[PDB]
Order: C-alpha cells, then structure tokens, then sequence
C-alpha cells in the first residue's frame, strides 16, 4: 500500500515557462490562456507590499516571455483574477484535455506534478491539511505547478503553487486565484495556524491495513461520536461527523468493522501509543489517503 | 521530503493490453514492438511446469489481441526472449519516447505505472530490495506495467511485472526478460531471500535531513567501516562497501559530516531510535532514496 498519484500525462502537455524581467517560474496553458501566480510581475523592490494593479498597468504584453518547450508564445493579451495572472496567447494548446476548475477540501488529496523552467520533473501525492497548507516538496522555481486529480478523461485542477512558508510547508490558490488559508501573496511574516490530523483519513487508513491482513488493533469494542470527539480534540484530531461516518460506509461493509468499532481502536492507538507494532509498514497514522483513495487503490480504478 | 516518481506521461503514450486465451494483461509498445510477459500464453492447466517453448509454437498471430485504446493492432509475428513474448506489429508507436533497456541493481529505485487493461492507473517510487523483489502495489490484470527512470528526456525502462509472492512483495524482469532474483515464470513454491534494509540509501537519506536542517542525531563519536558492518548487520542492514562510502562523497563535502561520522549517527540511531522525533516526517529510517535521488529533490 503505498502513496499513489495520477498519471500527469494529460498535466504535462500542459506546463509552460513564463518569464517576467528576472523571474521565472511555470504556467499551466490551457486553450489560448496561460495561467500563472501574480506575483511573477514584483521586482525585489515591490516584494514587500505590492500594488498588483499599479504593477500590472506599467506591464505590457511583451513584458511576459512564455515559452512551450523551444517554442516562444506571443502574449496578445494580459488581466489578473484575484492572486492569478492570465495571459491570452495567439495559439490554443493543441494538448488542452478536458478540464475543469475546482476548489477542494481540506483532508482531500490530489497530485502535485512539479516543475521547474516549464519541465515536469516529478509527481506526488499530496493533501490539503486542516490548516490550508499542503507539505509539498518545491524548489526555487516551483512556482506555477499545479495539483489535479483526473476523473476518467478529465482533469480537474485544484492547486497553483504560490509560496513556502517558514515552517517549509506551502501554500497556494485554486486556479481561480483565490488563496487556500489565510495567507496573501506579499512577501511579510506569514505563518500556518497550528495543524490537526484528518480524523476520517486515518480511519480510512485503518480500513486499508484491515482490508490488507494488518488486523492487531482490533478490538471487541466500540464508542459513540460524543465520546470519540472528546477524544480527538484532547489529541489534536479533526472532529468526526456523521457525514464522516457515512463516507466510510463502503469500507465499514466490506469489513465488517462499524465506524465507532474503528474508532474505539483508534481511540486506543491515541491513548495507548502503538506497542512499537507497525501499521501498513508505518510507525505513524497516516492522514493523507482518503476513503476513496482507499478503494481506488483496493480496487485498481483506472 | 517526498516519495517523488517521474512524470509518467512518456510511459502512458506506451501502455497497452494484451489478450491471448482467457487472460489479458499490460504491453509496452515501443516502435513496432509489444513487449508483454509470457506467461499471457498460459491456461488454467499450465501454470505449475508450462513448457513455454511448446505453448508458443502452437500459437498464430491471430492468437494474440493486442488494443492500444480503442485501435486493434494487428501482430505480424511473435518471438519469446527469455520471460517476455516480443509481438511484432504492423504499426509504430507514433509516440515511443527516448528510451533505452536497463537492469538495475538491489538498492536502485525506479517509477512504476500501475496500469489495467492498457489503461495507467496510477503511479509511484519503488526499489529494487536486496532479495531481488520489489514492495508494489499490484492487483489482478497488473502484469505488463513497467518500471522506469527519466534521464533528460530518455525513458530507461528497468522493470516489467510478472508476478506476486507469498509474501506480499513482487517479482519481475528487465526488459530483456531476465527475472530479477532467483525467481522463474512457474507458480511453483519460490522463496523471497531474507530482506535486508538499503544501508546506503538510509545514509543517504540522512545526508538530505542535515541538508534541510536537522541535525539533531549526529554525535561526537566516529568508527571503523568494519565496526559499523559489525553493528549494523545485526539490525539487518546491508554491509556498507568502499563503493557506497566512494558514492557518498559529494553530499559528504556538500554537508561537512564525512561518511564514517554519519555512520556512527546511524549506529547510534539504531541504539536508541528517534525518541519520539521524526527525520524528513518520518518515524523510521527510509531506505528507498539513493544517492541520486537525494541530489536530484534536494537541488
Ligand atoms: C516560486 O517559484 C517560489 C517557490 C518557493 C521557493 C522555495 N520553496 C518554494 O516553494 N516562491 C517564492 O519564492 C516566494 C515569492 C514571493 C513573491 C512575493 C509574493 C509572495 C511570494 N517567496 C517565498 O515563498 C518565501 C518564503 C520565505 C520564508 C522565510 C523568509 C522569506 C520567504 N519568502
Ligand atoms: C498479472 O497480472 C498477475 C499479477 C498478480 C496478481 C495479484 N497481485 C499480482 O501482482 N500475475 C499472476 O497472477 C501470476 C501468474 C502466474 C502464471 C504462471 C507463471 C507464474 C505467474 N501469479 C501470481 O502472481 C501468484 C502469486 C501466488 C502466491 C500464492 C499462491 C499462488 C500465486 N499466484
């Protein structure tokens, strides 16, 4: 059982290089519209507390260099909505897949295809944490990859790559512009709220070892939500919520292992630690697969 | 720090599915060749002594199904190279990329495109274990789905899936067919070797956690290569050769921590475990990062 993340064939065609003066950075080319982070018109000068719209008149079209490969983009048109910048390209990108914008969940994962100079250069796993941050792994120049899932032929884009934060974890915006958490693109002291566990991910986890022959956690026992959630909050865990519950139906009926039957085992892994055992090859709960990632993984949908 | 696979997209332009009989799995379509596993040209009574040799002759081109999305691909011909059938077809993969056949070595890792029915699924980072076997995430129909490096743009493809163990772990071959490991194409009783952690890797790993910042596990002590093999194969660990300290070297002076003085933080580590601290988020010691790996996401 291991991290998986889409094929990013269909993402690849997409990525683009963007430069503007001495930035450089990525931009996702879809249609006739190159997507990209604002921030790539700031100089160091105008890093500290930026005028996005004084900055983007004083811009024009040749100000911004996109290139697809060896071959350079003209620009035929520039705006900004809220924290991206789109640019209007002569040419459609021949490879544009079905697509379409959306704005996820915390403790919902995607894929994150990372790129530096327009080149993809690698794929993962990722999930969007309570506190709005992703734990991503960026370089200088990561700025501009996109996180996606794919759904049959559609990829639906949910992440643009904007910024790290001193605790070096990330934070970003739907490809609308609009900023996950509360976080603005200017470059000012910025920290993340302090972070919980994905309660219904763990759970799923915990479906995942039962349903893979990792069974020791079990119990005879269950609880009630009321009584879980006392628990969860005195151990930093999201609150779980009959939706939750519901969710995890599927995986509860394949086992035989009820919600609350789980809980009181992972009750017990909170209040008691894991007796230096090992669960799915882990010596932590694992919070970032989700139940349907549980199940597309046990059940190899393509 | 993450798990970091290859874009997969060179790969997926290759993927097909391939039926004979009863039984379909996964193809790798590189100019005019797909290269499957041949136990594809198994039935229900041959899979204890299949004598492939026997079952290939009696096999026509029409035997074989080969689809590349909805497109039927007509085989032309058909040749065995050790544990991989090689069908000729009478179209080239318009999108074969770059590419080169490699066998890897225990401790190297790769990218794998899990794919069903010629259909990618998902993808992921693996390695070769020392016994020869790989720690994969594969269900029924998986067979056929490769392995894979990307270098500049050529795709060196190490890995093809054949099998489950007992255990749980995975059996395969390069792209020549050779079987990785002392493993053969029969459902006969085979025996993983004992598995050893990639010391190599887990030192390498550790290079990368001083290079984004922690150094709370190194020590004052240093030792012998010999005392550290003594001590660490009793946890299990592969010996340490001259070859793996000579491949440390650069993130040893990148670092300023010589590689016997990591070793003494890793047989300290062993001693005592993390305390309930974690190294790059983890609570134990990865050894699926080489060398390379960690130069590669760490600039
Ligand atoms: C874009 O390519 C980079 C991606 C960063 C770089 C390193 N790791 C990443 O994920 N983005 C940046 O460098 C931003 C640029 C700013 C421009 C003005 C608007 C805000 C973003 N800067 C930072 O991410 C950043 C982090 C940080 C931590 C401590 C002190 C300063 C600081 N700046
Ligand atoms: C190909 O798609 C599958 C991949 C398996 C299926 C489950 N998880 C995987 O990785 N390959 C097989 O099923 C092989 C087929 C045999 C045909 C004859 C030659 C040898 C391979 N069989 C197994 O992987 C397998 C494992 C196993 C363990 C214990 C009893 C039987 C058994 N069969």
């Amino acid at each position: 059982f291991r991290k998986m993340a889409f094929p990013s064939g269909k993402v690849e065609g997409c990525m683009v290089q963007v430069t503007c003066g001495t930035t450089t950075l990525n931009g996702l080319w879809l249609d006739d519209v190159v997507y990209c982070p604002r921030h790539v018109i700031c100089t160091s000068e105008d890093m500290l507390n930026p005028n996005y719209e004084d900055l983007l008149i004083r811009k024009s079209n040749h100000n911004f260099l996109v290139q697809a490969g060896n071959v350079q983009l003209r620009v035929i048109g520039h705006s900004m909505q809220n924290c991206v910048l789109k640019l209007r390209v002569d040419t459609a990108n021949p490879k544009t897949p079905k697509y379409k914008f959306v704005r996820i969940q915390p403790g919902q994962t995607f894929s994150v295809l990372a790129c530096y100079n327009g080149s993809p250069s690698g794929v993962y796993q990722c999930a969007m944490r309570p506190n709005f941050t992703i734990k991503g792994s960026f370089l200088n120049g990561a700025c501009g990859s996109v996180g996606f899932n794919i759904d049959y032929d559609c990829v639906s884009f949910c992440y643009m790559h904007h910024m790290e934060l001193p605790t070096g974890v990330h934070a970003g915006t739907d490809l609308e512009g609009n900023f996950y958490g509360p976080f603005v693109d200017r470059q000012t002291a910025q920290a993340a709220g302090t972070d919980t566990t994905i309660t219904v991910n763990v759970l799923a986890w915990l479906y995942a070892a039962v349903i893979n022959g990792d069974r020791w956690f079990l119990n005879r026992f269950t609880t009630t939500l009321n009584d879980f959630n006392l628990v969860a909050m005195k151990y930093n865990y999201e609150p779980l919520t009959q939706d939750h519950v519901d969710i995890l139906g599927p995986l509860s009926a394949q086992t035989g292992i009820a919600v609350l039957d789980m809980c009181a085992s992972l009750k017990e892994l909170l209040q008691n630690g894991m007796n230096g055992r090992t669960i799915l090859g882990s010596a932590l709960l694992e919070d970032e697969f989700t139940p349907f990632d549980v199940v597309r993984q046990c059940s190899g949908v393509t």
